[PDB]
């Protein structure tokens, strides 16, 4: 019968204090704090989050994305997942002064950050093989040789490639740690938008834990999320103040439907998301 | 549900360690309790963090910092202001097993000093004339602070793969965050791997006068100095140390005065920063791994 306190509590009570002890500044306007901290248990549950609908085909395929190295979002739209599109239109391009560049080229963002670190960008279609540090397979195969090593990190936040991306990372840095043959990461999120984009980072490093977790053996354990700034639009207040009313039911499971040897080769249909029985979907205005 | 404050967060993590801690072997051989991730939240206002459970060497603190600030790679310049802790980590012998050989004694690496104010530059050695090259963030940071306050990106990193293979002791604190509101400066610290017996007390007293520095610089008041840990251990040779300290009551901070308005980030002495009303209970001597 009886429950451990739900993980999504921990989101919530992250709202109910911002909503109470935030300060208001714009940027819509926003009330914000500074400096968070929840953990997620990953073991045997997956947290994502129960008190509204999740998009989660948009976190799988935005995931497989980053893994496959691309910085097209027409490569990810094409899966049915428009998230990124804004940032590669023509006018978004040209409002950041790159008239030059073909539309859905979002810079050096995570997928080249993830794969090719400290590459020169050319443009979204130009070849990287084996230019810069792949930084994901170096955790991998470090984890698998060396699993207490304490500077297992990617990096996202390259201060040489601000300039030419189309957005500025929400995320600076993973750090991963094994104890007892379980994998956890820990997220630095200099920057989260809590209402829209926050439940979504959370199920994304949790399901990247979860994915690497596989190919090295091992078994996923926590998932903490650290915020610098984490603030709520105030046009998601009242969307909010519902949201919080509502009971978390318990998180559903992510199980893999096969053995999977190397990172690029996860596929889609290899994750299947179990009992997941959320509250109604509650649109954010972006 | 109150949150603890001041001291009482160091000495609860410690105590969290001590009975959750699982036992890892470190590079260095001397056995670690460790657990990942934590966070503290240290006020700066009216108060300031040097921990009172034991003494906390400020000179060292100080002097350290002030160090860093003008670029230095060179233990050997902390050294001969009578601040030994960089000194074992860049000694032959410590150089020796990282395959340094051609750097000489002392030669630290690309360290906090050079990317705080030469980042992204091509390092050489520490007695290398790199002005003019690498991203001076610390500057940028201070700039930053004066002309769009509100930025959410205001990051300075000690953090670069590219730089890894070139270091002996790769650092220890990843990156700083700066956030302003009503007039006030916080920093947040991303701490890849604590020393929480020995670095970590150091650690906070550090950043915290860095913020009080760059508060000043900018006529800003010191907000809140938040520590975020990723690997955090115990040396197994600290816990008797640590059970002493434990047992000993909390005192208030002490307050940090700035004795003259300074212009630059550069231009602070030693001599400008007086600390006071610090009651500490007694010295515990730990060993440096
Ligand atoms: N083991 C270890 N090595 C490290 C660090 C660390 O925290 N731990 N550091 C992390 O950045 C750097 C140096 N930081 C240090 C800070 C303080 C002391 C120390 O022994 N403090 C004494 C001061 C006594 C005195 O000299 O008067 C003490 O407080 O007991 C050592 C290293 C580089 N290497
Ligand atoms: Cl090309
Ligand atoms: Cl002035």
């Amino acid at each position: 019968e009886p429950r451990p306190p739900h993980g999504e509590l921990q989101y919530l009570g992250q709202i109910q204090h911002i909503l109470r002890c935030g300060v208001r500044k714009d940027d819509t306007g926003t009330l914000s704090v500074f400096g968070m901290q929840a953990r997620y248990s990953l073991r045997d549950e997956f947290p994502l989050l129960t008190t509204k609908r999740v998009f989660w085909k948009g976190v799988l395929e935005e995931l497989l994305w980053f893994i496959k190295g691309s910085t097209n979002a027409k490569e990810l739209s094409s899966k049915g997942v428009k998230i990124w599109d804004a940032n590669g239109s023509r006018d978004f391009l040209d409002s950041l002064g790159f008239s030059t560049r073909e539309e859905g080229d979002l810079g050096p963002v995570y997928g080249f950050q993830w794969r090719h670190f400290g590459a020169e960008y050319r443009d979204m279609e130009s070849d990287y093989s084996g230019q810069g540090v792949d930084q994901l397979q170096r955790v991998i195969d470090t984890i698998k040789t060396n699993p207490d090593d304490c500077r297992i990190i990617m990096c996202a936040w390259n201060p040489r490639d601000l300039p030419l991306m189309a957005l500025p990372p929400c995320h600076a840095l993973c750090q991963f740690y094994v104890v007892n043959s379980e994998l956890s990461c820990q997220l630095y999120q200099r920057s989260g938008d809590m209402g829209l984009g926050v439940p979504f980072n959370i199920a994304s490093y949790a399901l990247l834990t979860y994915m690497i977790a596989h190919i090295t053996g091992l078994k996923p354990g926590d998932f903490i999320h650290t915020l610098g700034d984490a603030h709520i639009y105030l046009n998601h207040i009242e969307p909010l103040k519902i949201q919080l009313q509502r009971e978390p039911r318990p998180f559903p499971k992510l199980r893999i439907l096969r053995k999977v040897e190397k990172i690029d080769d996860f596929k889609a249909e290899d994750f299947q998301i179990e009992g997941y029985n959320p509250h109604p979907t509650i649109k954010m205005e972006m």
